[PDB]
């Protein structure tokens, strides 16, 4: 059908509708009496899959002997979504597939819908993972990303009477078609036992042995036939584990203990919780990763190569035993001095901070290290006393200085900062954007900035141009493709190049039609799996995220009912339609969070049944967010919400998947917004509200939100509406929590930032009473997006921090 999507060849087509009845039938052990839509979409998963294989081998055979310096991506989290598309869409299998499938009678849409999302991740870090995964392998590098396969990912989310409800997501029901089992390479991994100190070094003994099983699943690149590997750890209990009938019985059954540590995903989105069992994950993660990591550099004695074959990349601290764990490895079992294993340690590692809130911090109490991971104490302890004395050194005198750069925090309860442990043992720390990056500078690591300027650096966050536009917009891929070919889809600065159709009277069309068609879809989506009926002429106004008080979707609440009391009390005047869309997850114990929820549902529930409103405001609560879902409303989106108080969100990848699908965004001045707007122009972006510096005037003052209340009626009749129960008539007294802290103990000032916000909005609406011109500041931004792909991020990792060189260049199919 469209040209992006690739060739339909005669030879092609026949040899994947045969291959398709060979898997039904010998693999599936069906025919097509008896097969169910899913047997469909698993009898072309398994097609798609054997046109990775001879790739997948050849490429791990082509790194055996070229022998490149290989990264090692870790991460507690790859939120990876559906894998169907994705691979036919980089291996040019699209076209094919659809006509294939057609001939034999089936919808290709229809069964891409019944694959589960891999979701092993909350949000944007676990998704930052996924995209940087696919640009490692579309860029050539020889990368490997190594997480944990949990049984279950992030929660499924129901609402229930406005309220989240959370349950399991068992998405490996059904199996997994594109994971590869490798029990051949099962490594053991130490909890507990003790230290003993003999004639030759310390031994870590009496220890509980986890084994770890891996999982490999490819990851192809863009066309040039690259197919890297995820490899995911599966936690197996020894046989002789916990080894009477009863007693026999019992000890088999407690298997599941061991087996516990890989069983689900924390749920916990920018808030740390010291659980024993978050650490055991990222102790088993890290363990198993370095011996694998280890025995493939040895199956090349020599440890001083290793940071010329070994770049280890740390996402956040969550891996951070990693630095502890290789000098246990490098001091204790290989028998190099400290000083040598440290220096290789360092070369090896580099660390991705992504947050500056205080409470997302890792800090681990002393006593869970101790028990858990006794000799990854001693190294700590060793590590931080051998760091104070440079610092000593540098700074004499300073003793301050000295206790806020420790690694051990001193206290009611002794903690280790994993944060610090991870600046001391990496040479290279990065933030996610520039003002992120200049915020860890000057403020929270400014101590260590000063200390090692030369460690600090700015890598820009970016999404990967396949699944965020070729994927989910073929359509607007396939427009951009016809006027400057196809050569952006891997290279997504080209996207320059459409700033001279910006007067382009057919392409200003062409844009705006896509857009219209995307949500035409949507809004069918809608009625049909869940029944919710909206105007598609209405402006598509979209915040999804997870549901964090920084994010603010309170001010954006705020916003809705300012509208609707507007509307009532002038309600024959014009205003501009809007849909307003909020969707996210909420953290299961973040009260809060909740609360928010229910304050989204519970304005709908007034908004949508107001017979004076009518199709003009509809407030929807988008269910269940995650990949798959992003893929359907981002395409359809005319406003991003990106609405953080300035200085919390750290990057921002959401914004750019809106950006770069032809929605306009609202934001302000934080995180990747700034450069976004730096790159589209002030004046085609929709920025308001209060700058980083704006923020400290107002902390160092004293921030008093009654000062607002008092001095803006508008928001004063909100305030009252929620306080009296107008939106919980039979629970007047169910928003309480939610007006106190808005008035009292607002950390995220969303009152400081209502008069600008709600101003800039109408600011949108009236450009929207323009297609024309809405439609050409659109192109301005789908033509500057091309900053924000994770293929400009990865060559700058690549290069700056990894010491190695993308390629472009395709291996032989
Ligand atoms: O720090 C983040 N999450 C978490 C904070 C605290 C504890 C966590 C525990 C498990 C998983 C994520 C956690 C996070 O999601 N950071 C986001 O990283 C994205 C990718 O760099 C950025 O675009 C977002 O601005 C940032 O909030």
């Amino acid at each position: 059908q469209i040209s992006v999507r690739g060739l339909a060849g005669v030879e092609n087509v026949t040899e994947l509708k045969k291959n398709f009845n060979r898997h039904l039938h010998f693999t599936l052990v069906k025919d097509r009496n008896v097969a169910t839509p899913r047997d469909y979409y698993f009898a072309l998963a398994h097609t798609v899959r054997d046109h990775l294989v001879g790739r997948w081998i050849r490429t791990q055979q082509h790194y055996y002997e070229k022998d490149p310096k290989r990264i090692y991506y870790l991460s507690l989290e790859f939120y990876m979504g559906r894998t169907l598309q994705n691979t036919m869409v980089n291996l040019a299998l699209e076209n094919a597939c659809d006509e294939a499938t057609y001939q034999l009678g089936l919808d290709m849409e229809e069964l891409e819908e019944i694959e589960e999302d891999a979701g092993l991740g909350n949000g944007g870090l676990g998704r930052l993972a996924a995209c940087f995964l696919d640009s490692m392998a579309t860029l050539g590098l020889a990368a490997y990303g190594y997480g944990i396969r949990y049984e279950f990912g992030i929660f499924n989310q129901k609402i229930c009477g406005g309220w989240q409800m959370e349950e399991a997501d068992d998405w490996l029901r059904y199996g997994n078609p594109w994971e590869k089992a490798r029990p051949e390479f099962t490594l053991p991994v130490h909890f507990y036992g003790r230290v003993e100190h003999t004639s030759q070094g310390a031994k870590w003994v009496d220890t509980q042995v986890v084994l770890a099983m891996p999982y490999d699943t490819p990851v192809p690149g863009y066309r040039n036939n690259v197919v890297n590997t995820m490899r995911l750890w599966s936690a197996k209990a020894p046989n002789d584990f916990n080894l009477n009938v009863g007693g026999y019985i019992q000890a088999v059954l407690d298997r599941n203990l061991a087996e516990n540590i890989s069983r689900v995903l924390y749920p916990n989105d920018n808030f740390f919780e010291g659980k024993e069992l978050r650490l055991k994950q990222e102790y088993f993660v890290v363990a198993a990763t370095l011996q694998d990591i280890i025995r493939r550099f040895k199956s090349s004695t020599n440890f001083d190569a290793f940071p010329d074959k070994v770049a280890i990349q740390l996402n956040d601290t969550h891996p951070s035993l990693a630095i502890p764990e290789l000098m246990r490895v490098l001091v204790d079992l290989e028998r190099l001095d400290w000083d040598k294993a440290w220096e290789v340690t360092v070369k090896t590692c580099a660390y991705t901070n992504h947050t500056v809130l205080p409470e997302a911090l890792e800090r681990w109490p002393v006593h869970l290290l101790e028990t858990l991971l006794p000799r990854h104490l001693q190294i700590i302890y060793e590590i931080n006393q051998r760091f104070l004395n440079r610092v000593a050194a540098a700074f004499p005198g300073d003793v301050d200085r000295l206790r806020r750069m420790s690694l051990v925090e001193e206290g009611a309860v002794k903690r280790i900062n994993m944060a610090h442990l991870c600046i001391a043992g990496s040479h290279a720390v990065n933030g996610v954007a520039r003002i992120h990056s200049e915020i860890l500078k000057k403020t929270i690591f400014k101590d260590f900035y000063e200390l090692e300027p030369h460690k600090f650096q700015n890598k820009t966050n970016g999404i990967t141009p396949r699944r965020w536009l070729v994927l989910c917009n073929p359509g607007l891929a396939e427009i951009i493709a016809e006027r400057i070919g196809e050569e952006y889809i891997s290279d997504l600065d080209q996207l320059r190049k459409l700033l001279s159709y910006v007067d382009d009277e057919a392409f200003i069309r062409d844009v705006a039609k896509v857009k219209q068609e995307n949500k035409l879809k949507f809004a069918a989506y809608l009625e049909r799996e869940y029944k919710v009926h909206i105007n598609p002429n209405s402006l598509f106004d979209v915040q999804v995220k997870r549901i964090h008080e920084y994010k603010r979707q309170l001010l954006n609440c705020l916003h809705v009912i300012t509208l609707y009391n507007r509307i009532k009390k002038e309600p024959n005047k014009f205003v501009v339609p809007r849909t307003v869309m909020i969707g996210g997850k909420a953290a299961p114990g973040y009260h809060m969070a909740k609360m928010i929820i229910k304050l989204i549902t519970a304005i709908g529930d007034v908004v949508n049944h107001d017979p004076v409103v009518g199709d003009r405001l509809r407030v929807i609560f988008l269910e269940n967010y995650r990949v798959s879902l992003a893929e359907k409303v981002i395409p359809a989106a005319d406003l991003s919400e990106q609405i953080s108080t300035a200085g919390t969100e750290a990057s921002g990848t959401g914004n750019m998947k809106f950006m770069l699908n032809g929605a306009l965004t609202i934001g302000t001045m934080d995180g990747a917004n700034v450069e976004m707007a730096e790159e589209a122009g002030e004046e085609n972006f929709f920025i308001f509200g209060m700058r980083v510096e704006d923020v400290d005037r107002l902390d160092q003052r004293g921030y008093n939100a009654q000062e607002y209340y008092d001095r803006i009626p508008e928001l004063r009749q909100i305030i009252e509406q929620l306080s009296s129960g107008f939106f919980s008539p039979k629970q007047p007294d169910l928003f309480k929590d939610i007006v106190n802290m808005l008035m009292h103990h607002d950390r995220f000032k969303v009152f400081a930032d209502y008069e600008e916000y709600v101003k800039c909005q109408e600011r949108v609406s009236a450009l929207y009473k323009n297609p024309r011109e809405w439609t050409r500041m659109v192109i301005r931004n789908i033509a500057t997006s091309g900053k924000f792909s994770s293929d400009r991020t990865i060559a700058q990792y690549a290069r700056e921090i990894w010491g190695v060189e993308p390629s472009r260049q395709r291996l032989p199919a």
